């Protein structure tokens, strides 16, 4: 009858002495500081600068005052109640506090989805990429209306009670903020709900298109600009090339060479064959010369030799160089042919340009994104007759100085490796930064959805070690708005300076 109310009365006043506290009060302030600081110098750091103010920055700067609002309003309130296992703040605060976290860690979660929608249309859908400082500081505010709107029935339900409810007998020692209900569905349905919403469905899609992102920027590390340059070459272009082509016992002319593997739909060395074939005829075809280097399926290969032995100025190497003799080749000849079926990467179009050896490619995949306007040119992939074309073309741009339209290459060469580098990293940054946040995130959560939808910790002795379970749960979603900053000074090099020139 009386029983819990009788109970209640003898261990009222039973406080246990918890073993570790001061650990739990060092790593609270612990992560207090650095979140505070850490934070603060994310946002001093892009906005002052003008080379920080990126769509991305913009984003990381709401997401690191999202964790400054928690570190200071919501994190010592959760050190207090988690310690004294007590309320120690107003009715009001009482509904203020929870609905600030929850309000939060929607800011958060939806900037990051910003975040990784924004890259993701950046790296895998460039032509619709749309992204201006506008539509950030325009959207952050769409992020945190939708926050500050959806997080009132947590404010609403949020209630200061301490004992018994239906109990003439109200004294007290301490108070509880916690959630009060009506019907059982609704606690259950909106935990569910916060759940998928703060968690579930972004970090899904996140996942979605970081997983389109990355397998889009598999494989594209760039190329040693260090070691493919023109500078390791000596003497004058034209007398490398004139070097070259004597040394092959051919005489001056406008060199194309091959570099590839002899595969039947792949490198398209057939199709390059099949041209020269198609120029076989022609008065131009003496103002041209032929270098195929490769090795592949023998059909190819005795293919090239019989036109290595028919046409005076053709030279077939199934021989295996070095990369200096092949860096050497890339800063003689002319151009270079690139007849690729489906080339994802095309680093031969990059370490040849590096080199001012003109591109003429297939308009397949990682080339037409390297080849671009006035630094190359591009042709139907399979087709020998506009290949054909292309190299006619070509012989007729010979006959003018071409050393501009090298530079051109070398320069576009260059911007590509290095803007493929610099994505990779940043992919990386904030593919670490989101996975942080789910580890975090992982614990409250399975936590929460553990409490109030399927059953609960409320049986006998089954809640000393629930608390501490609870403890360490919320000191690790605090712990992430210390992490932020952390991980950027470690992977991001402009975060890093401004991190250093602060001080
Ligand atoms: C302390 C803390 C930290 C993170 C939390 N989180 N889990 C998921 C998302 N975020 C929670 C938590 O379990 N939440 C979020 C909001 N809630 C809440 N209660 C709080 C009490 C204090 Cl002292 C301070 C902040 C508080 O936020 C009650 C509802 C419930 C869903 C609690
Ligand atoms: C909400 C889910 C996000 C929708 C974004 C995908 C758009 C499809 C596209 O533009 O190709
Ligand atoms: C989420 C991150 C997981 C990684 C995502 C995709 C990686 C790119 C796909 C790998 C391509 C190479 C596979 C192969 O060689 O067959």
């Amino acid at each position: 009858d009386y029983e819990d109310e009788f109970l209640r009365y003898l261990w009222r006043d039973y406080l246990y002495p918890k073993q570790y506290e001061w650990v739990l009060i060092a790593a609270y302030v612990a992560v207090f500081v650095v979140a505070l600081v850490g934070n603060t110098l994310v946002c001093l750091a892009v906005w002052r600068n003008h080379h920080m103010r990126t769509v991305t920055n913009y984003f990381i700067v709401n997401l690191s005052l999202a964790d400054v609002l928690v570190t200071a309003i919501c994190l010592p309130a959760s050190l207090l109640v988690d310690i004294t296992e007590s309320w120690l703040f107003g009715h009001a605060l009482c509904k203020v506090i929870p609905y600030l976290q929850a309000v939060s860690v929607s800011v958060a979660v939806l900037t990051l989805s910003f975040i990784a929608l924004d890259r993701w249309y950046a790296i895998c859908h460039p032509l619709l990429f749309k992204s201006t400082a506008r539509r950030a500081r325009g959207s952050i505010l769409g992020i945190w209306a939708v926050s500050l709107a959806i997080m009132v029935p947590q404010a609403a339900v949020m209630e200061c009670s301490s004992v018994l409810p239906e109990l003439a007998n109200r004294t007290r020692l301490f108070s509880v903020c916690d959630e009060r209900w009506a019907d059982d569905l609704y606690p259950k349905i909106y935990h569910s709900c916060f759940f998928i919403v703060t968690y579930l469905a972004p970090l899904g899609l996140m996942a979605m298109a970081y997983f389109q992102i990355f397998r889009k920027l598999w494989g594209r590390q760039g190329i040693d600009c260090s070691f493919w340059n023109e500078s390791y070459l000596t003497g004058s272009r034209d007398e490398r090339k004139k070097s070259l082509l004597s040394k092959f016992g051919m005489d001056e002319g406008v060199t194309f060479m091959f570099i590839g593997r002899f595969d039947r739909g792949q490198k398209g060395v057939d199709v390059l064959l099949k041209a020269i074939e198609i120029l076989s005829s022609k008065k131009e075809f003496q103002e041209m010369r032929f270098i195929i280097i490769g090795k592949g399926d023998p059909e190819l290969e005795g293919w090239a030799r019989s036109l290595e032995e028919k046409h005076g100025n053709v030279k077939v190497i199934t021989e295996m160089l070095s990369r200096e003799f092949v860096r050497e080749l890339y800063g003689s000849v002319d151009f270079v042919i690139i007849p690729s079926y489906f080339e994802p990467f095309g680093l031969v179009a990059l370490e040849a340009m590096c080199l001012g050896a003109i591109p003429i490619a297939s308009a397949v995949g990682g080339l037409r994104d390297i080849i671009t306007n006035e630094t190359g040119i591009l042709v139907k992939a399979g087709d020998p007759g506009e290949l054909a074309n292309a190299i006619l073309k070509a012989l007729e741009l010979s006959r003018s100085d071409l050393s501009k339209f090298r530079e051109n290459c070398k320069k576009r060469a260059m911007s590509f490796s290095k803007q493929m580098r610099a994505r990779r990293k940043t992919a990386k940054m904030l593919m670490v930064v989101l996975l942080v946040f789910a580890l975090c995130y992982l614990p409250i959560s399975v936590l929460n959805i553990l409490k109030r939808v399927f059953g609960m910790f409320r049986q006998a002795s089954d809640r000393e070690a629930v608390y501490a379970c609870f403890t360490f749960s919320h000191w690790l979603v605090y712990a992430n708005s210390a992490a932020n900053p952390i991980i950027y000074n470690f992977l991001s090099g402009k975060f890093r300076e401004q991190f250093k020139a602060a001080f």
